[PDB]
DNA sequence: TGTCGCTACAATCG
DNA sequence: CGATTGTAGC
């Protein structure tokens, strides 16, 4: 009778169907010797309100205090009688719970008796500032029902789940093989200590031509590649893929080459070409409920390719547009608006996984656009079709079929993506950790993890979490550095999880710390037990560090090795972003007092450390907010190594779990600024052996702001600056590259891709205000101008500034690279780079140099030194 | 409909 | 000078 089944989303409407959550997910057949997607319906929801007795009565209007005490008695009785009559509420069960509450809302005790009131989650909700004469605030009014369901069957991301008793549904609700009926929330239960089932996983890649009549995005395209069999807890398979599907249309007037089918056909591929865009949405809405994608992926799924399918599927009048998703529907929800929560409800129970949003969150590179993605990670080259040769393709069966191969190898490319940054289990582990639905978390963000998280941790322990919500404060501290050279070496010395040791040791948290609604407030006595989130955040830096240690081990993989640091940096960053969220205005635990003193006993314990250090009789000369960088004046590693492990105990001593480690050994480096230097990082090789290698940090090189022929300048000078050659000769070899550049771009030699300049947009090109233009800004509309896949925020955009003739200043002469090469009259400023670009990295890079100067550095790139 | 924290340098505009 | 926008660093 029970009924076993891995759940993967979960999808409610408040409005349309209140108290009832679907859940999606995976049940095995017998018969199908496989996996099915089944949704389960749980009704009944009812919705939970915690009502805050008063010690004694109060006249509502009045204010009076009657001075009768108040018992639970009295808070039913009045719950029956007033307010049960007034919002007009049939049926309710109470019940009296002992919970505890350290939040903030002022007059609340830490521990306190509360009517728990449930009622049909149909029935009027109460008001958020509701209160009475027995009663002085109700709680969970607006608690959403999937978040009821998830907190109180503790659920936390995908698992197995049992079912008792499930009921077969009347007519199907549903696009999924399986249905079932829950008539309680009690009839679900969490199984654990079982492997995730595969999951099928869609890659689709679409090709479309924009329709300047009426600005209308036309899909011509749709090359989809599908993994039944893909793994959530093992290595992705090769190859990514098992079979595939692709469909090629025409445009409106346009006509298919002379021999289109004869080629299509001996292609010997799943091509199927259809006479119109209803057609190909017909055929592609048809594929997508045959193979039931539970994780459909994506470049730009959620910002162009979701929307563009429903709009045109709009426009067209597809008749079912639902089975993008696993609900039947017959509405669909509007589109526009901000984020992609009108898309995820289009696709709702299946998992959208945007490998932009994804990478932007597992890697850091210059640019996010397929392209780049596909150089940086696969190490591939990407061929992109202007929207123009998309046009003029359907005129041959050559450039057609190319065409179409590139729409199937760019979804390959995205499935590379996918598998070998390890999305998917790195969304599942992550999940788990948190707590909350998986499509948020492939979604993006910080702040929906953590309150997850903490919604789970304090419902556990019996807390009323806090309802949802409907510079402040100093931070970290940098150590003035000492700017120079030095060519001796250098040992840094680095905290492990600082502010969530912090946090630990000092039992920073919501019931241990006692604010009061700028002052620091003090620090909890050392007698309380652990509080709930020491406990959170220890766990999840042990979880980090075993990971590390699992790092460590010899022999490994290089490939292994990059997805054990992504997934610790995801570690450390979830760490880091609970501490933030403290912080965080708009978050449902906003702690300001909390943050403020976390960070007050960081820099307490920097300028401990750099006071004992310097007690020590040894030089420091630089730091920020975790380490201290000591000048050895040694030439012998051995001896270096001796003391770092000598004052790390020293400072360690002081301490119960803050612990401080070599972060590394430096032969040379170069102390610029605050946040700005370079070195060469030792790694020892064995018996006395050690290699060097480069570290850059903060410094205009590492800068995507800055032309590459600037960087190769720098990078060179810097290499120059940290090598061991005599002084005299380092100096020589700077002014002879630097008069090498200068006469290569005084003639022209450079080629054009090393003068990009790549600046991201934080708003749409449209609400820029006038303030005069900023380059990418101008650039950006101008690519929104001509015929192609418009740029929205936080889209990196490759200006060249370039002479037009226009004496007009170089902020407003930023051109796209297209623009360059096809017009006539833009040429490159050579003199704009020599002076702007190449002089002032060069010259910020030289300044604790001696013999190298701002003028010298003009006069070597053939510029004039007078104005420099 | 969501949206982690703060410190610091840099180029540009008013 | 101060304000903005952007990109690093923790
Ligand atoms: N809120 C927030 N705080 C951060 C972030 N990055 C660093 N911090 C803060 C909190 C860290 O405890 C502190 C020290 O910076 P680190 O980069 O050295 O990280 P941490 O020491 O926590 O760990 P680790 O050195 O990798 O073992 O800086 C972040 O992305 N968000
Ligand atoms: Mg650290």
């Amino acid at each position: 009778q029970v009924f076993r089944f891995y759940w993967l989303d979960a999808y409610e409407d408040q409005y349309s169907q209140p108290g009832v959550v679907y859940l999606f997910g995976k049940v095995w057949i017998e018969s199908a010797d496989a996996y099915v997607s089944c949704c389960v319906s749980v009704k009944n929801i009812e919705r939970t309100v915690y009502l805050l007795p008063r010690e004694n009565r109060v006249q509502l209007s009045t204010g009076k205090d009657t001075g009768a005490p108040v018992s639970m008695m009295h808070v039913y009785q009045e719950f029956n009688e007033a307010v049960a009559e007034k919002y007009k509420i049939m049926k309710f069960k109470s019940k009296k719970v002992d919970k505890d509450y350290a939040f903030e809302i002022p007059d609340v005790p830490a521990s306190s008796e509360y009517l728990e009131v449930r009622y049909s989650a149909d029935s009027p909700q109460l008001p958020q500032d509701l209160k009475g004469e027995t009663f002085s605030h109700v709680f969970g009014t607006n608690t959403s029902s999937l978040e009821l369901f998830l907190l109180s069957r503790k659920i936390k991301g995908p698992s197995w789940l049992e079912i008792k008793s499930p009921q077969l549904s009347s007519q199907p609700m549903s696009w999924c093989k399986v249905e079932a009926v829950v008539t309680r929330p009690d009839q679900v239960s969490v199984v654990k200590d079982l492997a995730p089932p595969p999951v099928v996983v869609l890659s689709l890649s679409m090709k479309t031509v924009q329709n300047a009549k009426t600005h209308q995005n036309e899909i011509v395209a749709i090359a989809a590649l599908v993994h039944h069999t893909f793994p959530l807890d093992k290595a992705p398979p090769q190859p990514p893929f098992q079979t595939h599907f692709c469909v090629l249309s025409k445009l409106n007037d346009c006509i298919f080459p002379y021999d289109y089918n004869e080629a299509v056909k001996q292609k010997n591929a799943n091509i199927e070409i259809a006479l119109t865009e209803r057609t190909l949405l017909g055929f592609f809405l048809a594929k997508i409920h045959k193979i039931d994608p539970d994780v459909i992926v994506g470049h730009d799924i959620y910002g162009f390719d979701l929307e563009v399918l429903l709009q045109r599927i709009n426009s067209c009048k597809v008749p079912f547009w639902s089975k993008i998703g696993r609900l039947r529907r017959s509405v669909m929800p509007k589109l526009g608006g901000r984020s992609g929560f009108a898309e995820r409800n289009a696709a709702c129970g299946r998992i959208i996984c945007d490998i932009e949003i994804s990478a932007k969150e597992l890697i850091r590179c210059k640019s996010y656009h397929l392209s780049e993605l596909v150089h940086q990670i696969l190490k591939a080259e990407r061929v992109v079709i202007p929207p123009e040769n998309i046009r003029n393709a359907y005129n041959d069966s050559v450039h057609l079929l190319y065409m179409l191969e590139n729409t199937w190898i760019d979804a390959k490319f995205i499935l590379q993506i996918m598998c070998e940054l390890n999305v998917l289990p790195l969304a599942l582990q992550i999940t788990n950790i948190a707590g909350n639905v998986m499509s948020r978390t492939l979604m993006g963000g910080r702040s929906e993890r953590n309150e997850y998280l903490l919604l789970h941790a304090f419902t556990e322990n019996n807390f009323i979490v806090p309802d949802k919500p409907v510079a402040a404060y100093a931070g970290g501290l940098v150590l003035e550095p000492k700017v120079g050279f030095y060519d001796k070496f250098i040992l840094l010395l680095d905290f492990n999880s600082l502010y969530p040791s912090i946090i630990q040791e000092y039992n920073i948290c919501f019931t241990t710390v006692h604010r009061e609604a700028d002052e620091i407030p003090e620090l909890p006595h050392s007698d309380l037990e652990m509080g709930i989130l020491p406990r959170e955040i220890r766990k999840l830096v042990e979880r980090r560090r075993h990971v590390k240690q699992l790092m460590k081990q010899p022999d490994l993989n290089p490939d292994l090795y990059l997805q054990y640091d992504i997934r610790q940096k995801a570690l450390k960053l979830t760490a880091n972003s609970m501490y933030g969220c403290l912080g965080f205005s708009y978050s449902r635990f906003y702690a300001k007092p909390l943050a403020a003193l976390v960070t007050h006993q960081g820099r307490e314990i920097l300028l401990h450390t750099k006071e004992m250090v310097q007690k020590m009789n040894l030089e420091v000369i630089y730091g920020d907010t975790d380490s201290i960088m000591i000048n050895t004046n040694c030439n012998n590693l051995e001896e270096v190594f001796k003391l770092g492990n000598r004052v790390k105990s020293e400072i360690n001593k002081s301490y119960k779990l803050l612990e401080i480690d070599i972060d590394g050994i430096f032969k040379s480096l170069l102390l610029l600024k605050k946040k700005k230097y370079a070195a060469l990082t030792v790694e020892p090789t064995g018996d006395g052996k050690y290699v060097t290698k480069q570290e850059l940090k903060g410094l205009d090189i590492v800068r995507r702001d800055w032309c590459e022929l600037a960087k190769q300048a720098g990078n060179y000078v810097i290499s120059q600056i940290l090598s061991d050659q005599p002084r005299d000769s380092i100096v020589e070899n700077i002014q002879k590259k630097l008069t090498e550049i200068g006469e290569n771009v005084t003639n022209g030699t450079v080629p054009i891709t090393q003068y990009e300049i790549n600046k991201a947009l934080t708003k749409d090109p449209q609400d820029y205000p006038d303030k005069k233009s900023l380059p990418h800004v101008h650039v950006a509309l101008w690519i929104n101008s001509q015929g192609g896949r418009k740029v929205k925020a936080g889209d990196t955009i490759s200006y060249v500034i370039c002479q037009d003739g226009s004496n007009l200043s170089a902020s407003q002469r930023a051109y796209a690279q297209e623009q360059l090469q096809k017009q006539e009259n833009l040429s490159i400023d050579t003199q704009y780079y020599l002076s702007q670009q190449v002089h002032p990295v060069v010259a910020r890079i030289c300044e604790p140099i001696d013999g190298i100067d701002s003028a010298l550095i003009a006069m070597w790139l053939g510029l004039d030194p007078s104005q420099f």
